[PDB]
DNA sequence: TTTTTAGCATAGCTCCAACTTTTTTTCTGTCACCTTATTTATTAGTAAACAGGAAACAACGTTGCTATAGACCCACT
DNA sequence: AGTGGGTCTATAGCAACGTTGTTTCCTGTTTACTAATAAATAAGGTGACAGAAAAAAAGTTGGAGCTATGCTAAAAA
C-alpha cells in the first residue's frame, strides 16, 4: 500500500528534521485528521516498523530507518530530475508526491542515471533549454 | 477523476482500432466487473462525453475524441520515453498507466521535449548506455 | 444477387448513420427473421465484404464502403427523380426500393441526366406541372 | 404475383400476333421449361382468366383480354419514353421487362404525361440531346 | 372442288369458335385420317388461301377470311330455312352438309328471300303447318 | 354406292327412250370410257340387277326396272321443282344430276309435296316471282 | 545550581534510553509537579542547553549533550564506586543522586583511580571482604 | 534534617575547644546570621537537645553530647579518609561539609573499614601513589 | 562603647487548582467493489413448404409408303 | 363400232417416328420456428475510509502560601 510508504517517508524525514515526530505535526503534514493519523500508527505498528507509546510517541525502527532513508533518496532525486529540466517550483512537490508511488526501481535508477549523465556535463543542459525555448516559441 | 480519463482514453483506443467499443471489451481491458463498466459509462452519459443507448453501445463526441487523442498522444509518448532509457518492456506499460493521471501537462512537454533533444542524436543515447553501464556494474 | 446489394447498402446507410451496424436494427430495417441476417452476415463474411466477429458485430471493409457509397447515391437520385415528377412521397420510398436492384447503369447515368436537365431551369418543370394537371383533368 | 400479369401480357401479345398461342411459343418466350409453364397455365385457369383444354391449348376471356391490352399499352409506352431519351435498343427490353411490374399505375400515368409533353415539340428533344452530349463529354 | 370450300369453312369455324385451328380436331370434325387433312392443308398452302406452319399450326388469309364468313352465311342460311318447313333436326345438318356444294348462289339468294318472305309475316306459317298436317295425314 | 344408281338409272332411262341400252351410248351419256362402263356393267351382273351376254347386251330386270322408274320419277320431280322457283335450264340438269345421290327419300317426299302445294295455285308462284324480283333487284 | 544539573542528566539519560523525552517522565522521575518542570525546561531554554517548543518537546544541544555524558559517566562510576565496597544495592541509588551534586571533579577522578586500583586485582577485594567481616563481627 | 546535625556537631566541637558556646562564634563558624542562630537555638531546645538561658547561653544534654561526639568521630574519620588519597587540603573540609549529612551509617562502616585496611600497610598506599602518579601522567 | 534580639521587608520556590491544547476511542455515516440474479440480444440447428428443373411418359402430328379405284389412252375384234 | 389389255395418277389405310404436351419425381432453396448462449442491465450486501464528536490526558498558566536571607533599629555587659 502506497498509504504505508508515504507515512514511513513522512516520519523518517519529520525525525530527521526535528529529532522528534509528533502526531499533530504528521496530520498537519499530510493534511489528514489525526484519528486517520492514529490509525495508521496504530497499523504500522502491527507491521513492527515502529514502536508505538499508548501517550508518549513513535520511535522508527532499523528497518524503518532503511526504508525511509531509501524513500527520501527516491524523494530527492525525483526533485532534482524535475528540477533540472525547468519544470515551475510550484507544481514539483505535487507532482513528485503524486508519482513517487507508482514508479518502479528500476525506472528510479534509470532516472539517477539521467541526472548523472546531464550534470558531468552543462553543454547538454544548454542546448536542452535552448531546443525548449526554440519549441516553446509556439506558446509566446 | 483520473478513472474519467482512463475510461476515455481506453474506448478511444478501443474505437480506433476495432471501429466500435463494447462493454466486455472494456471491462477485460481494465479488469473490472461489466457493472461497474456500466455504472461508468452512464455517468460519462451524463457529463454529455458520449453518447450511449441502452442495449446497443457507445459513440464518442467530438469533445471525446479531441480528449481520447490528447490522452493517446500522452501515453504513447510516456511509452517512447520510458523505452529511450532502457527500462524492461515488462513494467513500462504497468508505469505508464499507472503515472499517466497524476501528471502535469508541462511535465509532459517537459518530457517530450528531453525526448525530441535524444532522438536528434545517437551519440548522446550511446553515451547514455555506457554510463548506464559503468553504473550498473555494481549490480553485477 | 439483389439482396446482397440490398444488405451492404443497408448496412451502409445505418452505419452511415448511427456509427455502428447491430444485427436488430438490420433485421427491423429489411422486415426479415434475425436467422436470415446472420445467415447473409456469414455469406456476405464469405464474400470479404466485411468482417465479421462472432458476438461483437460487423466491420465494413473499403470495397465495401464504395459499393455503400455507389448504392446509397443511386438510391438518393432515384428519390430525387421520382420527387421531381411529383409522385406522392408514400409510395415513393417503395417504389424506389423495388426497382433499385434490375436497373442498369446506363439507366441511372441517362436519369441522372435528366435530373440535371430539371434542375437548371425551374420554366421546364412549371411547364411540367401545367400539363401534368391539364391532363389529370380526366381524373378529376 | 408479377408472373401472372408476365404471362398474361405474353399469352395476349401471342395471341395478338399469331392468332394462336401454343405452349412451346410461350417457354421459349419466357425462357422456362414447359412443365412450369403447363402449372402456371393449371393456376390461371384456376383463376377464370382464361380456358384451357387438356391437349387442345388455351383461349382468353374477356377479362383476361382487358388485362392483356392494358399491360401491352403499359409496356409499348415504357419502351417509347426509354427510347425517346436515347437509351441502347438492346437494353431496353430487359429494362422495360425488369421494371413494369414493380411500378404503379401513377407513375405510367406520369411517365406517358411526359412522352405526351416531349412528343408536342421537337425542340425539347433537341436541347434534351444537346445537354446529354454536353454532360456525357466527361464519357468521351 | 367442293372438299376445299368445305375444308375452308370448318377451318373457319373452327377459328371462330375456338380462336385456334388444330389439325386433330379437324380430322376429328369431317372423320377423315389426319393424313388427309395434312394433305389438304398442304394443298391449300399451296393455293395461298392460308398460312401454314411445320409443326405450328394455320392461320387463314383476307381472302380466306371472306370465303369462309360467306360459307358460314350460306351454311346458317341452309340450316334457318331447312328449320322453317319443319324437317326434324336429326337430318338437317346432314342434308345442309350434302347440299351446301352443289347448290347455285342463285339459288341462295332465292332460299334467302324466301325465308325472308316467310319471317315477316307468322299466319303464312301457320297456314304452312296446317296445310302440311291436313297432307300428312296419309301419314298417319 | 351412288355410281350403281346413277348407272341403273340412265340404262333405265336409254332402255325407255330408244328400246335397248348400247356400251357406247351408255359411255357417251356419262362421259366415261367404254372400259369403266364394261366393269360396271359387269360389277352390276354380279349384283343381280340385270343380265350381260357378252356380245349382245344387256336386259334389265324387275327389281332393275322399279328401281329405275323409281329413280327416273325422283329425277323428274328434282327437275320440275328446280325449274318451278326460276332457275336456268342450262345449270337444272347439273344441279340435278349432282344432288340426285346424297338426298333421303325423306326430303324428295318434302320437295314432292312443296311442288304440289305451289301447282294447286298460280297466285303463290306470282307472289313468289314478285318478291324474287324485288330482292334481286339488288342484282339490278 | 545542582537542580540544572540533576535535570540535564535526566533528560540526557531518558533521551538515551527512549531516544525521546517527555515532560511526564521527566516529572515522575524527579517526583516533583508537572509546573515545577515546566518552569525548570523554560529556565533552561533561557541558558541555551536546550531548545523547546511550545507544544511538540525538548531537543538538547551539543553542549547539552557532552554535560549530560560526563554527568552519566560520573553517576555510574559513582554506583560501581559504591557497589564495589559492599553497601545495599536499596539506598546506593539515593546515596549517589544525593552526593552527585556536592562533590568537586578532583574527588570524582580519585574515586576512578580507587576504582581502578580495585579492579585489576581481586586479592584486595578479597582482604577487603575479609577484614570487613572481621570488623563487622561487632554488628553481629 | 541535616541542619540540626550540622548545629549540634558545631556546638560540641566549640564547648569542647573553648569550653563554652556562644552565639557570635556559631554564626561565624557558619557564616549565617545571628537570628537565624537564634531561630536554631530556640528550635533545638524544643527538641530538648541542650538548655538554653534567654541572656546566658547554651549546654549541651548528655544526648546531645553523645550525638556530637558521634559526629565528630564521622567528621575526623571523613577528614582522614580524604587525605588519605592524597586530595589537596582546601577541598577536603569543603567536600567533608558537603557530604557528612547524606551519608548513611553503613557507608561510614565501610570507610572506617578501608581506612583500617589502608593503614595497617604502607606498601598498599605507596602503590595507590604510584598507579595515580602513572594514571595522572595524562594530566601532566 | 560594642554585641543580642525583634520585628520589617523583600525574595524566588513550591504547590493547588483551574484552564486550554493535544491524543485516543468509539460512533456514524458514506462510495467501492464484489457477488448474485434477472433480462434480453445473438447463434445454431431444425423441420417444413415450396419452385423449378430433369427425366420420364402419354398423346399428337407428320412423311412417306404402299393398297385400291376412277379416268385415260390404244389397240383389237 | 364395241371390247380387252396395258398406263396414269388420286385417294386412302398404315406404320413408324419424332415431336409436343402432361405427369412424376428429385433437389436444392427459401422460410417460419425453437431452444441455447452469451452479453447487457438492475438489485443487493459487506466493507474500508474519512468526519465528527466525545473523552481522557497532557501541557500551560495564574495565582497563593512558605521559608530564606538581608535591613534597621532598641536593649543589654
Ligand atoms: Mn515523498
Ligand atoms: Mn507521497
Ligand atoms: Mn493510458
Ligand atoms: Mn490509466
Ligand atoms: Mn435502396
Ligand atoms: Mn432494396
Ligand atoms: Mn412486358
Ligand atoms: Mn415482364
Ligand atoms: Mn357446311
Ligand atoms: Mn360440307
Ligand atoms: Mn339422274
Ligand atoms: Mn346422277
Ligand atoms: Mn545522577
Ligand atoms: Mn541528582
Ligand atoms: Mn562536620
Ligand atoms: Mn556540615
Amino acid at each position: 500500500t502506497p498509504s504505508m510508504e508515504d507515512y514511513i517517508e513522512q516520519i523518517y524525514m519529520l525525525i530527521e528534521e526535528k529529532g522528534y515526530a509528533r502526531v499533530s505535526d504528521i496530520a498537519e503534514a499530510l493534511a489528514v485528521h489525526p484519528s486517520s493519523v492514529t490509525k495508521m500508527v496504530q497499523k504500522l505498528d502491527k507491521d513492527e516498523y515502529l514502536i508505538y507509546e499508548k501517550y508518549r510517541g513513535l520511535v522508527l525502527t532499523s528497518k524503518g530507518k532503511k526504508i525511509g532513508k531509501r524513500l527520501v533518496y527516491r524523494h530527492e532525486l525525483l526533485e532534482q530530475f524535475l528540477r533540472i529540466i525547468g519544470v515551475d517550483e510550484e507544481k514539483i512537490y505535487n507532482d513528485v508526491e503524486g508519482i513517487e508511488h507508482h514508479l518502479s526501481w528500476n525506472s528510479i535508477d534509470r532516472i539517477g542515471d539521467l541526472v548523472q549523465y546531464f550534470e558531468e556535463d552543462d553543454a547538454r543542459k544548454k542546448d536542452l533549454k535552448s531546443i525548449q525555448k526554440k519549441t516553446e516559441h509556439h506558446n509566446q
